[PDB]
């Protein structure tokens, strides 16, 4: 695997020891033969996991997730994969890994894809090696794969609102289940549903991940609430899936907007990693899978793969050449390649929207590429009236900072800014100068 220009695609099934197994041969060997090595966790959940299972080898964990004292000398780096895609875009120095390893490679969260795709196109130009751990790689077809234990799959309709009858077979359970929904809002109803009926009920969403992942050791649960972030190597004693087989898909309306279509059916990827949180056990057949739902490939056309192409426009590669996407899930997009590379003023403005903003990158860009400096928050209020946002069934309000109520009404409308409570509360804090 370890030689230049080469590409590996390690698709092992969900459960047979990519992480465990077989990564610390992978840094063993690098490290014997003095290869600069990045390691690309997920998430700081997966990235402490890999201390666990490399622990003793010689690796620089770049994150606050590892509590480790470093040598100083390490040769091996581990990063999460946006954190290798922010330091991408600063003006910070990245080395030019010799080899490549991006753990859960299926991610597809704009920095991953963007991680996959300046990657893949330094193996291209044969500078770089890559290896790609998943068991689902950019356009599997199999929402089946294999397991280390038999599962049993049911088709089923599955609730996607509060329920009262009718759904026996979700309460009846004494195990533990693990339950996609396609919204946090959504995982809130069923959620409390579930409380109502006397379960503990743990909720997953990215922004809690880190901090509602460690309940799931710490109490005893019944159910765990989690969206398609979970299907990221988080790992769980469960002998149940229910899956919704339902995701948001953000969709960039005429160039000039972003909603969230849907909820719409999974892709296969996402259907056999959500299944494959289970059947992970040798020792305990007959877990169960029950899925409300078939697969599409709701990828395609989706706002990931084009906020990817703006992340990459703006990394530089190598004189005025620019990164592709990884070539399996480049026709999701419709860019045209360089469309979004800035000016490097404009550039700093889109990167501090996206790190201190924390805007989705597509939001990022409107502003940056409209000339607004970082702290100008005018137009957050000064938006077409239909771009209104609501709170409660009434325009969502702020003080400015100049201290004056207004109503928020952005001139780029981007859905992922109000998706929920905390979302929304993070956006007004945002029009109101507080970051
Ligand atoms: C947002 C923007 O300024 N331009 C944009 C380019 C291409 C597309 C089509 C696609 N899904 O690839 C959508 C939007």
């Amino acid at each position: 695997m370890l030689k230049k220009k080469q590409l590996t695609v390690l698709d092992l099934h969900p459960g047979a020891g990519k992480t465990r197994r077989v990564l610390p041969e992978i840094v063993r060997e690098a490290i014997k033969k003095r290869l600069r090595t990045v390691i690309l966790a997920p998430t700081r959940v997966v990235a402490a996991e890999m201390e666990e299972a490399l622990r003793g080898l010689p690796v620089r964990y770049m994150t606050t997730a590892v509590n480790v004292t470093h040598s100083g000398t390490e040769i091996v780096d581990l990063m999460c994969h946006a954190t290798f895609t922010s330091r991408l875009l600063q003006p910070i120095r990245v080395p030019n890994y010799n080899l490549n390893i991006m753990d859960e490679a299926h991610f597809t969260d704009p920095s991953s894809i963007a991680a996959r795709g300046y990657i893949s196109t330094r193996v291209e130009m044969g500078e770089a090696a890559a290896i790609f751990m998943t068991a689902t790689p950019p356009g599997t077809r199999d929402a089946f794969p294999d397991s280390n234990s038999p599962i049993m799959d049911t088709e089923v309709e599955v609730p996607e609102r509060a329920w009262s009858s009718g759904f026996d077979w979700v309460t009846d359970h004494s195990g533990k289940t693990v339950w996609f929904v396609p919204s946090v809002r959504n995982g809130n109803e069923i959620a409390a549903c579930l409380t109502k009926a006397g379960k503990r009920v743990i909720q997953l969403s990215r922004k809690t991940f880190e901090t509602e992942f460690q309940k799931t050791k710490n109490q005893e649960w019944d159910f765990v609430i989690t969206t398609d972030i979970s299907e990221m190597g988080a790992n769980f004693k469960a002998d149940r899936v229910i899956d919704s087989r339902r995701c948001l898909k953000p969709v960039i309306l005429d160039g000039e907007r972003v909603i969230l279509a849907g909820p719409m059916p999974v892709t296969h990827a996402s259907a056999a990693q959500r299944r494959g949180r289970i059947g992970r056990n040798p020792n305990k057949p007959g877990d169960e899978y029950m899925y409300g739902g078939g697969c599409a490939e709701t990828d395609e056309g989706h706002a990931h793969w084009l906020e990817a192409r703006m992340l990459l426009d703006n990394i530089y590669l190598q004189d005025g050449l620019i990164a592709s996407l990884y070539r399996p899930e480049a026709d999701k997009v419709a860019a045209i390649e360089g469309e979004f590379k800035l000016r490097t003023e404009q550039r700093k403005t889109f990167v501090e929207l996206m790190k201190r903003g924390d805007l989705p990158v597509w939001l990022a860009y409107q502003v940056a590429s409209a000339g607004i400096t970082y702290t100008d928050r005018r137009w957050c209020f000064d938006g077409t009236t239909n771009n209104t946002i609501m709170e409660d069934s009434v325009p969502a309000e702020v003080w400015t900072k100049y201290g004056e109520k207004r109503v928020l009404k952005p001139r780029w409308m981007d859905a992922r800014v109000c998706s929920d409570h905390a979302a929304l509360k993070s956006f007004k804090e945002f029009a109101a100068g507080k970051r």
